[PDB]
């Protein structure tokens, strides 16, 4: 098996321990990934009663419960994010491909809830097929990473109820046929399409940071351990607190590309310790996160864009060390507070 | 000194307390190994009566109990075999040269113990002669491991009583010269005479696998605290319960080179979701780890061998992620349940 | 022995593991080359146990895996085309010598899989005889190279699991006798048949280009590391992604000496910065190299032909130093990227 | 296109960012190279998602950073002196024509920077124009280089930010005429003008060695990795500590032309082992490089003059190898460590 | 200074510390060279504290360990190999001319070390005297050479633990005259007087190939990386174990001029795959290289003689690669393993 003989497919599912079936795949839910680590566990349970045996015994031995789960890397593109998103956030408002050019907005919301689905990893080559089904998956975290020279990527930590085996002659087979998107028609978002905004104290308007990379990690916080008699598999997956936090890398005392001066007065004078003081102080800062292709237009003058809308952010300390004589660079790391917002406007 | 300028010798000695004697080492006891790293360790109590000094004082620490022990790695040959296998297993059943050819088998036994045995790591340089002495001393791990392009290894963790340096002039001091086998006498285990065979389900046979790579552990659990008032040693190295572990490195759906297809239904159709579903089931499976001389003849056809038996195995999740667009390859972890046997078919 | 002594032959064999037999070669297999670099290596190795010796020891030296392999140039002609073009692509469509006129057409497909073969190279001189039998080889690199005052080239890098030799007196041994086409049979492709043509923007048309020299890479990336435990050979030659790479040399803002203008806006004033442009603006161009001979009709008014077909192409910097007061020259280095084509229509 | 064809022009720009004009080049901008090899070049940037695909595909692929610049010989005159001391070094002091007859100096100060340029290479033949502009440009490198029957070269190598291609028609196209020093002004330095000065220990004055070609290279070590997120250029070309490293080839246990005796004590006597006790001993000394040409008079009885102040070098084991029955020659390299002085004395 | 005004001598010390001195130095100590590069190189460490400098700081610069050494090429003659024979090899047993004819032997023993000694590079000429003197020298790699047209050339690669320059007036000087042997006292060993040998599988004597061009190199893998703290020097010179390894150039497929057939079974045919087969199989060979000098007798009936015996010798695959039409040639490499002999059967 080679990992082009696989393909990956979500599928969101009504309740949480219906799995979806596989004869439902459709275009749309299948998308390419760069890396898969889903699996799952069975627990070991061993007898205490007391004996006299070298090593284990097979009649003494009971499997418990069972976890499911792993990690899923994406290049963040037209439909994966038109896929993965909704499972992200709680709420949805409006369409991508909105005429007016606004978008969808994906946000959190007060009692939201995470859409559970099932994802399937398949494999179709030389040796066979066979599909591992994971069912009742959520998103526990979610983390959109830049750099330069790379394009943006979505790291997805699931977690999931169970792990089964199809295989042809199963009750639930089908020989699904993975259908993509044509190359003329998904697009991605490269490190140069990328602007990192900041803004704090009275600045007037959010003015551009030069990093050389971000990271920005939402974590739902599952609770993955709610099991019960009578059962190996978990009862649920509520979600906790959302934690929202990130990272970018720039220079010690940067001024902004463009924007106002960062300036925690709003004067015209740079600050060369505006995010140290940032930090110091404890204050709240705004960031924008925003990816625009100009060549790529969903209405008559309004490019495709991805922007995450942090406002209230706090900074740690800046991490800028004076390691040798020359360009002092650190990570800023952020916890955002009150909300986060991404607005996804894509033509498909 | 040079590590060619030291030599390691093991001894069995009868009870736990009588280190064996410098004197007593003939041929066979002298041990070609890789590396060494038994060391002592002794405890330094430190007084809690609170008094005011700015640094640790000499008349108010004592120094407390002694533990000893290291590591061995061997190169898995004929005479190290022949000495280190009576010291892994608690029984022993024929003799490795028996002219009808079925080796010496060694395997646990119900309320069976460890040999315990003096670990001499003998110096003889430039600067002079000395030599450390482990008494008390068993296997309390021993790990077997082939790798390609590398001969089969067993590595040693071994624990002991005390240590103790051994000097000319000392009470119980030989100038003990190293006599070890001859070049033409000696012989190892290379990578291509290795055969991992497997067998589960309603399998009719064992079919062979090909491991890029296999590890075997024998984890004796010796009870390394059984300290008491009145003594700074150890006083005993008490066994429990012998964990018996593995890990072999495949492909995803491997074919079996040879025996039956990979079928949990002993059919001739290949499943490529064999180990998964082993793992996933909570099957068990027989596996069979074997080397083969044939240019070694023990008997009037049969040759050199050491085959390790592990009827009744539990496979964890295979291990078959979707890395990159390659090949999926995969370690399979396991754990042997049941018994261990080791047949060693061998001349000397 | 001198290099007239010895012989060629590819023959495909069915599967990778088995050799073709020497009684099976038959005329078209054997081919006329330039020189042949096919070797196998063994690989040694050495015992890790520390041993007091000046010298390395026989009697702790195991040998490893085996490699096999090397390079074959050939200059190429009918006949070695027809038996070559099979061997570097995946699938091929059509006859040379079909009456039509459009030849066969050989391409990469999305599975595609390299044919196995067994290279023979035999030696029959006032020594003796014997053959080099390379099992298990595919073409790991196949580079097409037309100079001025020269023929069309092809060097193939080939990949194989074992060699082995074979002389009077063994189990598979045959006096083979080569059998080649006459002199009049056989046709070469040389240096003045050869055109290059490019196509960028909104170019109309194919444009001949006036280039000195060219070679064209194609490199399967076969994976030449899977060995296992229990064998010294390779256990496969699976191909990676087909990375198709070349170079052309010509002048500095050259015009097209046929076709259309080099002009990436189709209007007919040339642009003397056109392959700069090309570069720097990370267009795509297609590419045409194509050997006519006139004086060889294949069909009622069809010339023999070996076309080149590369749509998508995109080139580097184009290398336009100004070395020296005279004309400036360099070479256009360049990726193909969707598709390659080879159309060869010959008679035989 | 013929190498006479072409112009270079080196132009100074206020801000790294913001090119020189092509309709701002007037005279002195203009200069005579022996051989330019300016280029740029774009990182090609591939998705990671796997995919089926035989061929690296158009629509999963994009294009990152981009570096320029590459390298420029220049024969040392008179004008390209002028134009070129003033951007390897950071301050200059002086006037070249000063009528007092010391010339302008040029050093390394210890906060200085380096002036950046747009380099303009332009095409002017009978295929047309277009001018190569590589904007914010700064010598990394300068290489002094002196041969016998030869000039003294002078080789920079430049880091770019971006080039571009300007054409007729372009928003900043101008149709520039290169406009150069009549023969009769311009003026080299030939190797018979050159004069290499030794210092070190207690010797009274410099003295002249007799060297066979020198060379000295001043590395200003720029910082070319300085990327950010939202642009596909470099963000600036910091400049690191300046290494000035040279070397020159003598013989062995040579005397001085003129000055004092090679003696580390002052002496009369030669010392034989000089520049070998020099290296041995880690010995600073003092060199001077000085071309004067008496022909050209710049004051009332000033001569033209390029005097390198190296005070404070340390020399290299002289590399004096016995190879042959011949005078035993080599090559001594230095690094100068405290300051580097280039005094220029010109009129024009 | 010519290459004719120096001498070279090398004198064995007895500790490696402290070096010869040039008052000891006498007949047999100095040799005719064809080149020496023995040289000391010291290191420079520059402080890590961060400081504002345009260049490198005289006051923060510090130098560190020092290293020495480098080749010497002899053309190997009679006092030649008097000379450095002892100083290649471990043990030597007999005296090169003994009357009864069979020579010094000169072998690799267990645990042997190298014989330290001074090399003197001394120079007297017109300019003055000087010698440079290289203390606790170790012969590290020695190469034999044979070429047609030329005598038998000895590499010697040196370690050193250091470079001193020793002048008129120093503490230890002498004004030393090299001494050298009569030129009817000398002699050397030229291309025709050589046979090389070859011995394998079932072989009854050696057989001698005709081969071209040979080379033997012995490479002591000294340990040229032990510093201390408080000392700028090498505090020894530790051997590791010595490889021997060499190449022989001879065509495909060649006959033995005398002695057997060469054909691994003994019979009378001949093998035109011997090598290959040898190389192919992993099979040890006996070779031996010998020159005969029958026009200087040593003994009544004993001629002069350079006997190396390599018994067991491993063979990489020959080398014979079809490059043209006329005679395949090729360079067969090889590793010895158990032994190295060296007779040297000389008068003086």
């Amino acid at each position: 098996m080679r990992g082009v003989d696989t393909f990956l497919a979500f599928k969101e599912q009504a309740d949480l321990k219906t799995p979806a079936t596989l004869a439902s795949l459709a275009a749309g839910d299948f998308l390419a990934f760069n890396s898969e680590s889903l699996s799952g566990r069975q627990q070991v349970i061993q007898s205490r009663a007391i004996r006299r045996m070298p090593m284990r015994q097979i009649a003494y031995t009971a499997n418990g419960t069972v976890e499911a789960g792993g990690a899923v890397e994406f290049t963040t593109s037209n439909y994966v994010l038109k896929k993965l998103l909704p499972l992200i956030f709680h709420s949805k408002t409006g369409q991508e491909d909105d005429p007016d050019g606004d978008g969808a907005t994906f946000t959190l919301v007060n009692g939201g809830v995470l859409t559970p689905f099932t994802a399937f990893v398949g494999f179709d080559g030389p040796e066979g097929k066979y599909v591992r089904r994971f069912f009742g998956a959520k998103v526990n975290q979610a983390t959109f990473s830049a750099r330069v020279n790379d394009m943006l990527n979505l790291n997805l930590d699931v977690q999931a109820i169970g792990k089964d085996i199809l295989q042809p002659g199963d009750p639930g087979w089908v020989n699904v046929t993975p259908v993509y998107p044509g190359g003329d028609e998904e697009y991605a978002y490269v490190f140069y399409q990328a602007r990192v905004l900041i803004k704090a104290g009275d600045m007037a308007d959010l003015a551009e940071l030069p990093v050389e990379s971000f990271d920005l990690t939402i974590n739902h916080n599952l609770n993955t351990n709610r099991y019960r008699l009578g059962s190996i598999y978990r009862q649920s997956l509520d979600e906790g607190v959302t934690e929202v936090t990130g990272t970018f890398t720039l220079d010690a005392a940067v001024k902004s590309i463009s924007g106002p001066a960062l300036n925690l007065t709003g004067g015209t004078a740079h600050d060369p310790a505006f995010l140290e003081k940032v930090a110091l102080y404890g204050k709240y800062a705004a960031l924008k996160l925003e990816f625009i292709d100009p060549t790529r237009e969903v209405a008559e003058g309004v490019p495709c864009r991805l922007t995450i809308h942090l406002p209230f952010v706090r900074l740690e300390e800046p991490d800028f060390q004076v390691r040798d004589p020359g360009v002092i660079t650190g990570s800023a790391r952020f916890n955002a507070y009150e909300t986060i917002s991404v607005t996804h406007v894509a033509k498909f």
